[PDB]
């Protein structure tokens, strides 16, 4: 279920957020949120994101990487496309994923009020820490 699954999340998003809507309808900020956000035991995630991302492994990832695995998991990889994927978390320099910049995603992404940040890249994590 490789392209259903990020169909799945996607479309659970448009429904999450209509409710979300509805809510309002019917009645060091960064890392003081960062801090508290999920500790869970993620070396499991680290190991993981290293294992099927990360290649040569000095604290960098680019969009040739991403686009490599998209086209192993079967899907159609866009050419161009892929960059936008890379660039819509990246907050500190264009064209920079650090490791601390996926602790920094992943963790803002996995506990924060609402979500909607960019409920479109760390899908991809979800999907390669679901297999």
């Amino acid at each position: 279920k490789p392209s259903v699954m990020g169909q799945t999340a996607n479309a659970s998003k448009n429904l999450k957020k209509t409710e979300k809507s509805s809510e309002e309808e019917i009645m060091n900020n960064n890392i003081s949120s960062a801090q508290i956000k999920d500790n869970n035991q993620s070396t499991t995630k680290d190991n993981n994101a290293n294992k099927k991302e990360g290649s040569e492994g000095k604290d960098y990832f680019t969009a040739k990487d991403v686009a490599i695995i998209l086209h192993d998991l079967g899907y159609v990889a866009t050419k161009a496309e892929i960059e936008q994927m890379i660039w819509e978390v990246d907050e500190n320099l264009d064209n920079k994923v650090n490791s601390y910049e996926f602790n920094l995603m992943y963790r803002r992404c996995r506990y924060d009020k609402t979500g909607l940040e960019p409920r479109n890249l760390y899908n991809l994590v979800q999907f390669l820490m679901y297999l």
